[PDB]
């Protein structure tokens, strides 16, 4: 990682993937 900020910024893009996984695995799988 180039910066503190960018490295900041990478993990929270996968915490954003994360909060994307649950919303995808709950409408396909999780409540249906």
């Amino acid at each position: 990682c180039s910066n503190l900020s960018t490295c900041v910024l990478g993990k929270l893009s996968q915490e954003l993937h994360k909060l994307q996984t649950y919303l995808a695995t709950n409408t396909g799988s999780g409540t249906p």
